[PDB]
């Protein structure tokens, strides 16, 4: 069995290059090479449209960016609050971990298997020509945002999300359309921003972050041998959270030559900022227990389990 795999990041992206690559090597090498992952060399579909791809058939795995299905992933958002995780690492670990233990049964991924989940690294506010200092300097910027909690914090601070998929941040930040992006260190340079964008500001644990999920075709996953099912589901969830972390984490720690370089005005969130933002996103968290009070959860279980998961990871 040959599965299909439809990317709608460049195929040097982290996540392809270093993630889903190598992924994709241990699961031929654990099954020897009854299940292989072949990568199509275009995207199938526009980048929301990869979760559809997966559950009518079209291609066999993909990955989907919770942020891009506006009212239908609410209860990811525990994992991506303001200022709440050091690195994609410890947060996709922490992340799956919890969304396996506590909310699989509310269904969000209807239709597909879910084999994990990850996170990217801390997310930065990066701007073309406008600092971002103080509260205040949000107010109206019109910012590339993914959507969910992304586009939830931009709201909450003042300014004007522009919600759409990753590639397009390219094009609004060159024409002038968008003022700036919401991204993590990586994605300055995975998408080519470093000669437009002047200006980053850091937040200790994130302004935000953003959780992707693997999926598969569920008639797909039956045309695996048994054996072969539970060794991909081994290759998968906690396991794949760390490596695709990992690759996050790396080539955000690579971009840190280009953040300190002297080209970008680098900010580091003053205390008063960080608190404005806390106080403009206070009621996110209650937001998230009440979504999932309604999805029939233990909110306050997962979400406890979660912070106390992460703080111990980032130790
Ligand atoms: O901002 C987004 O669109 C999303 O979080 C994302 C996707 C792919 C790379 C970086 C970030």
């Amino acid at each position: 069995v040959e599965l299909t795999l439809s990317s709608w990041l460049p195929p040097t992206h982290a996540v392809v290059a270093d993630f889903l690559m190598p992924w994709g090597e241990e699961i031929r090498k654990a099954t020897d090479g009854r299940v292989t992952l072949r990568l199509l060399p275009k995207a199938v579909t526009n980048p929301a449209g990869h979760f559809d791809a997966v559950r009518d058939g079209l291609v066999d795995v993909t990955f989907v960016s919770h942020a891009y299905y506006p009212g239908r992933f609410q209860l990811t958002k525990f994992a991506v609050l303001p200022f709440s995780g050091d690195t994609a690492t410890s947060r996709s670990i922490a992340a799956w971990d919890t969304y396996e233990k506590y909310l699989l049964k509310a269904d969000e991924h209807k239709g597909v298997r879910l084999l994990g989940i990850y996170a990217h690294g801390p997310g930065i506010a990066f701007t073309t020509s406008k600092p971002v200092k103080q509260i205040g300097d949000f107010q109206g910027l019109k910012i590339r945002v993914g959507g969910g909690m992304a586009a939830d914090v931009a709201k909450a601070v003042g300014a004007s999300p522009i919600a759409k998929p990753a590639p397009e941040s390219y094009e609004l930040l060159s024409t002038g359309v968008a003022d700036g992006v919401f991204f993590p260190a990586e994605s300055l340079v995975s998408f080519k921003l470093d000669s437009i964008i002047r200006h980053a500001t850091e937040f200790p644990g994130g302004l935000y972050s953003d959780t992707h999920a693997v999926i598969i075709n569920r008639d797909a996953f039956a045309r695996l041998s048994k054996q072969d099912q539970d060794t991909l589901v081994r290759l998968s969830g906690r396991h794949l959270a760390e490596l695709a972390g990992r690759a996050w984490d790396t080539h955000d720690a690579a971009a840190r030559k280009v953040l300190e370089g002297g080209e970008i005005e680098l900010v580091k969130a003053d205390d008063a900022l960080i608190e404005a933002v806390r106080e403009r996103t206070k009621g996110f968290e209650q937001a998230w227990l009440d979504a999932a009070k309604a999805k029939g959860i233990d909110g306050p279980a997962a979400l406890a389990s979660f912070r106390a998961e992460i703080k111990q990871l980032d130790q």
